[PDB]
């Protein structure tokens, strides 16, 4: 995939001058190697991370890659729900003294989901927007809770100053034939939540997501239409 | 129901010097009348309400019983999830000038659930406790989000200075043979959420719930044991 950089067993792709996608892989029984994507954002003299890799050792390699390619300190990480692809590498962040943030519900669920909770909890208004007091110095990361979907706690992140919005595991690409792992999903509200993400980030033309390469806005509508079939 | 009062279609039962249960009924298509309970709390010179009745008219009857029998202003109501038994009467509360509070997630889901949102949104720390700035002047009402269960947004309320805690629709009585309406339930996390409610209010000995008469703490552990079988 031209423009991908391999760094150990992780892949990094630059999406914009100050934004990269990090990709890590799990061997899955019945699936083979499964990719999970998150984001790295350079914001002045600091770096902000969205989502861990699947494991601590892989997440440590994200930090090493950041040191080598960007060489600015990581100020914080946001993790977008309590599943292993997103929070499996929390100990690597905490070992490195990085402040971590998740939906309060993600932190509340983390023990039952076998995840380490983030240090800090985000809360949200009734319209889905993060309460700013709970997202200190998030810079360009604009966090939106679109409602229950892939999980009840899934959050999304727009990257202000860019055309990029991150749908996490709520959004699948427009070529998807399924909505992936629905084990913890809210099948009643998933469609409205997918639609709410699209309405929250109207400027976004590149939709990044956990288990698909970046796609256009059609990923959002296609996802919402697949979810409509669950109701 | 010796000692119970009737006002219109509503039934009232005093649980403590300053606490009453309100009960309203919806005649459902193919079960018959279904009771739903909430609370009325006298807090010095004001009244606090937990949950509406099923309908606006029934909710107005609650408020008129309060004016007749207690004759103190209702300062606020907190509603415990976005279903009709708990939020069906929001328009009546608002017509009466009562400030209304609900979990932010209840307010967000309310349109899809066919409910009117409360005015103000409660948010919660990762340990379940309400963030106090979102619950100003709640007096003895201690609001705790135990985690997803009967619905993702269900909240619970303890009344300081009494032996009473209100589980809403998360908790079923100790002789129940099922967990009732699981249509919007989180079957994976329900049992832990029920236990969390018990842990939040460890000294409560009277557990009030939406669809049975008050029970002892046995209701909490029975509900959790039933929920264990969902996993
Ligand atoms: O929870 C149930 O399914 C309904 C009550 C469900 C109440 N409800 C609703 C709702 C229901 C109808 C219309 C609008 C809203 N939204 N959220 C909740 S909550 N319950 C029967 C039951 C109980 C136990 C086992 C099986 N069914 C009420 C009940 C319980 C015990 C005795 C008599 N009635
Ligand atoms: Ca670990
Ligand atoms: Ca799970
Ligand atoms: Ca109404
Ligand atoms: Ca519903
Ligand atoms: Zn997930
Ligand atoms: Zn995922
Ligand atoms: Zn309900
Ligand atoms: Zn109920």
């Amino acid at each position: 995939e031209t423009g991908d950089q391999r760094f150990g067993d992780l892949v990094f792709r630059q999406l914009a001058p100050n934004v990269w996608q990090h990709t890590s892989y799990l061997d899955m029984p019945g699936f083979g190697a499964v990719a999970s994507n998150g984001l790295i954002v350079r914001d002045g003299g600091r770096v902000l991370v969205v989502d861990t890799a699947w494991t601590d050792d892989q997440t440590a390699q994200i930090l090493n890659w950041i040191k080598q390619e960007i060489n600015l300190p990581v100020a914080l990480a946001v993790v977008t729900h309590a599943h292993q692809d997103k929070m499996g590498g929390m100990d690597a962040l905490h070992a490195a003294g990085i402040a971590t943030y998740a939906n309060a519900l993600s932190n509340q669920l983390a023990p039952q989901e076998g995840m380490v909770a983030a240090q800090h909890s985000l809360t949200f208004a009734a319209n889905g927007w993060v309460e700013p007091a709970t997202a200190p110095n998030f810079g360009p990361l604009k966090v939106f809770y679109p409602g229950p979907g892939h999980t009840s706690d899934n959050i999304t992140v727009g990257i202000d100053g860019t055309d990029i919005a991150f749908g996490g595991c709520l959004i699948k690409d427009s070529k998807a034939k399924s909505l992936g792992n629905l084990g913890d999903a809210d099948t009643e509200h998933y469609a409205a939540s997918a639609r709410a993400f699209g309405a929250a980030f109207p400027k976004a033309s590149m939709i990044v997501m956990s288990h698909s390469a970046p796609d256009s806005r059609a990923a959002i509508t296609h996802t919402a239409r697949m979810a409509d079939k669950l109701r």
